[PDB]
């Protein structure tokens, strides 16, 4: 993926939706009306970026943030952040005070977001951890206390590790608070125990979201909704 | 058996796979056991096709638990499906207002929201709900205003009901419109085939999430599950 071919992936022209009319429709007309400028010109700053088949989607990004909005979420991390679509979203829906951890292997991504995230006036928000995601959420485990716990987790990092992901959030996410899975339908290729004619990675993402998938849903530590947008997110809600 | 209307088993989804898929891994394994009995039984009626789907379900569930939801207001119960989830979704103190015109309706699911122990929490009025609200306009006191509203009920009176339930539920709470894509049949200026009542439908959406999309009463979020969902959060 971003973190370690682009020709590897080979569903990018996929969506779940039923047709690309239906798509377009939603984004012309209830997504890009509310989109923030400095999202807009992230947006088609990053539409132009090779690995454009990674960035979350407007329809997607104002469900976020309406998310973030209804739960009057405080402090929030951020697990794959690319050129910070996801992130400015979640910056501009926080309060002034709001806080987020943002955690990306590759900070080159991040910097093109950047001025788009400075020009929004939002970056005093953002704590940016350069790294791979577990061995910081490890930290974060040894020196967390009760009071300081996440009220909202978004993961959109390393595909194949979000079941290793998973086991550290639901201990620094909040009794009460969510947890976001992004691409949990991967083009709609989860359908299928078996999918013709990926390459070795994306079928390790793919099989990767029908274990998570299954795991989520017989996970007691939290209640789930699988929700159809964007590439499918699961929404968790920390039980205990 | 047969719809007179011409939509109804269309998808939003690419593939009735993929929505089985959805089901089977992620909702009717969450789905508790009295309201897979109401989806059942609601299954076979003539009107079946009114039905809020479960991953629906969950998600109404999972944004009511986040937003801490205590007092709702649910427009369009048909057999309760969504106003069962609501129920169990709430503390045990919590308070649904559920207005449907029809209460036979709501009698073919009541059985199992008793057995799910949440009737109490339930105030039911068989009404026309455009009048309801205008009676709850009048008397509606400032702490008194619901935290979450689902409209679900005549496709053709969202814009009328919109202008009430702006003013019942709380800044900063949240209202539901259900059915906001029609199928898919919005994505178009026209749309071949159609009911003359599935039509005025359609054309009532396209026009409400217009208006919807540039109402700067509301924040909102036009979401792709089930038949669409426009969640709306009231900024003043
Ligand atoms: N092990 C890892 N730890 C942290 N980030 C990782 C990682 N492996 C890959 N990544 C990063 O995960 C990101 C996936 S794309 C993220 C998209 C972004 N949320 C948006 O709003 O568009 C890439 O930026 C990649 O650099
Ligand atoms: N003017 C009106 N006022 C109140 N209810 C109405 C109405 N016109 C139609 N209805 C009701 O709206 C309902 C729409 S179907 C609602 C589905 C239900 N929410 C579920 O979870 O499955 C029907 O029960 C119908 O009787
Ligand atoms: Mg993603
Ligand atoms: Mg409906």
């Amino acid at each position: 993926g971003p973190g370690m071919s682009i020709d590897d992936y080979s569903l990018v022209h996929k969506n779940i939706l039923h047709s690309e009319d239906l798509l377009k429709y939603i984004l012309e007309t209830s997504a890009y009306p509310r989109e923030h400028e400095q999202l807009k010109g992230l947006r088609e700053v990053t539409e132009k970026h090779e690995w454009s088949m990674a960035l979350v989607p407007a329809d997607e990004g104002l469900f976020l943030s309406m998310l973030l909005k209804l739960m009057n979420a405080k402090r929030t991390i951020e697990i794959g952040v690319y050129t910070g679509y996801s992130l400015l979203t979640t910056a501009l829906a926080l309060p002034e005070d709001g806080k987020i951890t943002a955690i990306d292997v590759n900070k080159s991504y991040y910097e093109i977001g950047l001025p788009f995230i400075q020009k929004a006036g939002v970056e005093h928000k953002i704590n940016f951890i350069e790294s791979e995601a577990l061995p910081v959420l490890d930290q974060m485990l040894e020196e967390m206390k009760e009071e300081d716990l996440y009220d909202y987790a978004f993961v959109d990092a390393d595909k194949s590790n979000y079941a290793n992901y998973h086991e550290r959030l639901v201990k620094l996410v909040r009794i009460g608070g969510a947890i976001l899975y992004d691409n949990t339908l991967w083009y709609g290729s989860v359908a299928y125990p078996e999918y013709p004619g990926l390459h070795p990675e994306e079928e390790v993402a793919r099989l990767s979201f029908r274990n998570l998938n299954t795991f989520l849903a017989a996970d007691p530590r939290v209640e789930i909704s699988q929700v159809s947008i964007g590439d499918g997110v699961t929404i968790c809600r920390r039980l205990y």
